[PDB]
């Protein structure tokens, strides 16, 4: 058995491995979103950069979980990674709606793992999620919600104009 | 005969001279585009500067070809340079469409010369085009395509508004 | 159809998408290798850092391919990503042998794509692979081969001693 | 009609467009002169650099005229550009004689345009030529004349020696 | 067999070893040229330094080939090195003519190896020659041709005078 | 005859030319040793760098002799250079033993030339060897002897371990 493992349930160990798969799935979804908005026939650089950054950020979340798994003496186990849900992502509005759906799913997975940890009396797990994941997720979802509202107010009856303006004047670009 | 020339066909030498004429023609087209957008009755500074820069960039391509001609021991031969295809260039959209047509023609000329070089077993010629021309051309055409998509999304039903916004918020100006 | 695409076959476009999948598979394999050597019951930091860096490097290769796909006017298409071939990776020797097998497979995929590009008279594709992939791969495989030889000479009859010494004195660590 | 144009005759507008053609012709002549002296079988670097600089300087003159055309509310119109008068330019002496002939022709065109402007009571045109063209031209022709005299004194009965010495000791080179 | 070797023919491996011998032969020829022009009864320092630098440059070419041989998993094999073709090298003109003959022979060997690589579908080999050898060779041969033309124009009927002047005013010396 | 030569025998002149051949032979031997230890199946970087440096150092010795030949008014004469004695160099121990054999042969050649110079009452020759060659050779042979002793003490019954340790902990590497 493990020489370091202490107060670390098999249930938590397995749930952490599943959460890693979810975050890597999310990372891959954002990679696809980024390259869609980089297409010459889409060409919204600020949108591309927004999702490319999220791809890296979700990968970092997976990395932290994996590090924690080893710190606790669990065994990182990797599974197949499903492709993203779409090949083409429509408008900025469509994409930001898909992103907030994705983030809510990751948030619920975080809350579910926190509840498991609490049931298992695993305070290191609970604190780890609180300190590195829960607030970052709330902050990101608030940001997406802010963006959705601004995108929606810009649709009006000149959708193209508003999509350009949002990309130019809210999102970070060269 | 030439004291330095080696593995340099007459076919390649002649094709290089024709390519120089094509690039100088392109340079002159961009000079005309630039001065059109500088007119007081057109007055799109970012568009003017975009095409003025391309005039210089295409001249630089011609210059590099001429330098290479001499490095290989061929003889630079200059022909008459035809004037651009238009005197007035319409909207930014019209102009960017003409530019991408022009660039595709230069790209095809590059690919044709590369194929001639390959047929003639002239690896210095092939590498020269690969290293200094092919990727620069792909990059430029991608940029133009990005611009066309952004211009097209801004037309809407307020063409003037969108043409101003594109010039202000995408193209580089004072 | 595409407004920028020129001299870019459907065969190459599809092969690039498959190559992206191969590089992301390789990246994921290296992520798993890295976290195995980070285990408290394996604990070879220099080996962990070697494979973690390769995970990032292979991801970067996939990223460059995807960027190129868009520059040429092809469509990035993502498929499911299979999990790595093993859950536990044995000794440093075992792992470095698996790594060189993996790299040879990526190298053969590169050479196959280069041959397709050459058959299709696609010099931009050929140059792209030459300039950004082929030499990096040769260099990496040479490095792995150097490492294998040093690992093999250290096995002797005190395998543990040699595995520690290699990690301490050849691989980069804190 | 034009919203800015004032005191700008059609005669001057047309003459400015013709002068642009003359300066671009001169620029192209100097480009050809430069590349001739860059040939491996000519190989006079200081002579190459002298004419390359003049190619740029004459292009700059054309550019200033075009800018002025727009500032006055005239319409820049570009015509075909004839190739230079020669494909091969003989000795430095031959080339410098051709250059001074060329410059005298540009100078006479300047003086003719100034006279037209004066007849048309167009003081902005007259001042523009005085301030940016007439003295630069006098200065250049004086310099060429200085060079011709030095070249002629070096011919003697060892033409090759003198042509080398002039290039080395008067003209600017690496 | 080799643990790293992939897509590297025996034909290419052998041809690389022969090319190393050719470059080391060339290096030795330049060493001899340099020391001839350092003789008190020849005493042309700029000529000495020109050929001494080429001795080092050709050695560097051999070194790069040898490094590449190992990177590909071939076996560097060294053969006897023949002495240079002459013990005394005549005038600067004689020497520069011998040098351009030598360089054309190295260039043809490069082109022959590139053709072998292409026949063998060895793109790493082809790119290696393109990126590190072909253009450097074209550049050097152009430089030599420039020098030959300047030497030839200085012969006149005062050969000694012209040989001194060329060494003083074109070649780099203290 | 020579305008500078004084007190410089034909015997010394010829012996200097032979010594140059010996040092260039030694340089080539070290080049081969270096590239052997750079092989992926040998892979001892510190050993590679040790012999690569000696290749350069022996070349420098040959260069100094050639310079001296000219300073004295003798004629540098180059002969064919035989290939090294081996294609593969065995262990570090084997290689260092071959190196000390080589160095002892160069040292004896130095001492023989010094004795010839002394017999010929050629104090400039004697001082030249004393000041630039004899002590450098003694120092190098002492260093090699130190290395041999350390290599021999590390063989024990785990030859691979000791060869790695010597390369890592005594020889200079990245
Ligand atoms: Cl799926
Ligand atoms: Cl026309
Ligand atoms: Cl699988
Ligand atoms: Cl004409
Ligand atoms: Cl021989
Ligand atoms: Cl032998």
């Amino acid at each position: 058995s493990s020489q370091i493992r202490q107060n670390y349930s098999t249930e938590v160990e397995a749930a952490v491995n599943r959460l890693v798969n979810l975050y890597l799935r999310a990372s891959y979804t954002y990679l696809s979103l980024g390259f869609y908005f980089d297409r010459d026939d889409v060409a919204l650089e600020g949108v591309c950069h927004f999702f490319r950054f999220l791809a890296f950020f979700k990968f970092f979340g997976a990395f932290r979980l994996l590090k924690m798994q080893n710190q606790r003496g669990g065994r990182a186990l990797f599974q197949d990674l499903q492709k993203p849900s779409q090949d083409e992502w429509g408008t900025t509005l469509d994409a930001m709606k898909a992103a907030i759906v994705l983030e809510k799913s990751l948030n619920q997975a975080l809350l579910d793992l926190h509840a498991l940890g609490s049931a298992q009396a695993d305070p290191h797990l609970c604190d780890f999620l609180e300190s590195h994941f829960l607030d970052e997720e709330v902050k990101l979802i608030k940001k997406m919600g802010d963006h959705l509202t601004n995108i929606q107010r810009l649709v009006g009856s000149q959708a193209g104009l508003g999509e350009y303006l949002f990309e130019r004047l809210t999102l970070k670009h060269d």
